């Protein structure tokens, strides 16, 4: 698992159509992947690239041929990942993010309960709260590191929630989370030491495992099942034992996790940035605090904090004028399709009353649609809510960094100052 390393990405019209190879983990940072993905949808909307570190794919990027390839499950495969590369040799756990129907929907189905409405509408009062406590716990008198701060603050104890994991080791589930989204061989990202993958891998099992013996005998005991998930599969006749089916247990709670860790933080990281971009859309909202709940999938549409998902090709199909042969991989750009002119007028701008944001494909769509979208949502609006009763500005002050990865969209570093109301 060789490192990647930064070297400068060159103008996309310095090169030949063949030879655009956006698996590049440096294109977001260095500001270039929209000037490619443009060529590309322009250009060449179904493109095959021979050449590249993780070996040959098609880029689909255009936002109806990606609602088709995402929606036609009888044609492309979720399995065996959804990465674009692949993970280390050994340490494939089986995700229902990566598997077709009919198992994808029986193993979705038995976790599903944990983002019902009547669920989410429990854990608000936490959520609401510990957003209060976070945001009047920021310094007002000098900037800091948004990142850390709040994003993932607010996200650590969102995945701790969810597992009803204890609170004080869920920095654990984020550096798990982390290290298994972010292996070089998989998404160019800065993770290439296998040995940490392993050990990480079999600390998970035994502190899973530890939890559900824990969770089994505190409901034993007669504590009140929670809203978490734990609680959910052992009150389900079906998932009562499923510490005993190791793989299906393994995937379905690294999956749970996972799935809303980076992509929540950088949905909040990633509103700043856009309202340091468009400045009067802050106004706006000052103005109209109704519209917070189209902001918050403006925001998801904006940022696109999954860049994509890949899908091997179960036959041959023909797609926007070229022959996608059985086996090959396909990379749905939704990084792409949300910036695409055919389907948003003014892409790339941020426009927090835009009419059809909900139409945005970060979430995919299909029968892989996210599966937390709504626990997503609810955590960004209560954010902007709580920001909304504190802050009269809230100020980038330095450039962004972002993070190494052809997957993840998000940001390491976001220093902010910010400006009480009164
Ligand atoms: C803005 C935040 C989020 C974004 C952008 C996002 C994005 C996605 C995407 C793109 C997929 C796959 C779509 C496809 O293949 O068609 C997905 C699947 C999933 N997400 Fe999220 N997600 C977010 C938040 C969350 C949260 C908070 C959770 C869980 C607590 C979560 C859990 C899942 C799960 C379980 C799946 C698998 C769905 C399936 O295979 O049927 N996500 N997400
Ligand atoms: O080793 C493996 O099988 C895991 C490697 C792939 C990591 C997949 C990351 C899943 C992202 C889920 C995001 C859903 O919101």
């Amino acid at each position: 698992m060789p490192e990647f390393v930064e070297t400068p990405i060159p103008d996309v019209n310095t090169l030949a159509l063949e030879d655009i190879d956006v698996s590049n983990p440096f294109l977001y940072r260095q500001g270039q992947w929209r000037a490619y993905f443009k060529r590309l949808r322009d250009e060449a909307p179904v493109h095959y690239q021979k050449n590249s570190p993780f070996g040959p794919f098609w880029s689909v990027t255009r936002f109806e041929d990606i609602l088709f390839v995402d929606k036609s499950h009888d044609l492309f495969s979720a399995e065996p990942q959804i990465i674009l590369g692949d993970p280390p040799e050994g340490l494939s756990v089986e995700m229902f993010i990566a598997m077709d129907p009919p198992k994808h929907d029986v193993q979705r189905s038995s976790v599903q309960g944990v983002v019902a409405p009547k669920n989410l509408k429990e854990m608000e009062g936490l959520i609401r709260s510990r957003t209060g406590d976070v945001l009047d716990s920021l310094p007002t008198d000098k900037p800091f590191n948004w990142v850390p701060a709040v994003s993932k603050e607010l996200t650590g104890r969102m995945l701790a929630t969810l597992l009803d994991f204890p609170y004080e080791e869920r920095h654990k589930l984020v550096e798990w989370s982390d290290r298994m989204a972010g292996a070089a061989s998989a998404t160019g990202g800065e993770f290439a030491d296998e040995n940490a993958m392993f050990d990480d891998a079999a600390d998970m099992a035994r502190s899973f495992s530890r939890l559900w013996r824990d969770k089994e005998a505190r409901r034993a005991a007669g504590e009140e099942p929670g809203f978490d998930l734990i609680s959910l599969l052992q009150s389900n006749k079906e998932t009562k034992d499923l510490i005993n089916r190791p793989m299906e247990f393994i995937g379905n709670l690294t999956l749970l996790i996972v799935g809303g860790n980076d992509t929540t933080r950088n949905s909040m990281s990633g509103g700043l940035v856009a309202m340091n971009e468009f400045p009067r859309e802050f106004e706006k909202l000052k103005a109209k605090p109704e519209l917070i709940p189209n902001m918050v999938s403006e925001i998801i549409r904006w940022q696109t904090p999954l860049a994509y998902m890949r899908r091997i090709a179960k036959q041959d199909v023909e797609l926007g004028g070229q022959t996608i042969k059985k086996g090959d991989r396909v990379v749905m750009w939704y990084a792409s399709g949300n910036r695409d002119e055919r389907k948003f007028d003014n892409p790339d701008q941020f426009i927090i009353d835009r009419k059809d944001a909900r139409n945005h494909m970060s979430f995919g769509y299909g029968v892989h649609r996210c599966m937390g979208n709504r626990l997503a949502e609810l955590q960004l609006r209560i954010l902007w809510e709580e920001i909304l009763k504190r802050f009269d500005n809230i100020e980038v002050v330095e450039e962004p960094e972002r993070v190494q990865s052809n997957f993840v969209r998000g940001y390491s570093r976001l220093m902010v100052k910010l400006t009480p109301n009164s």
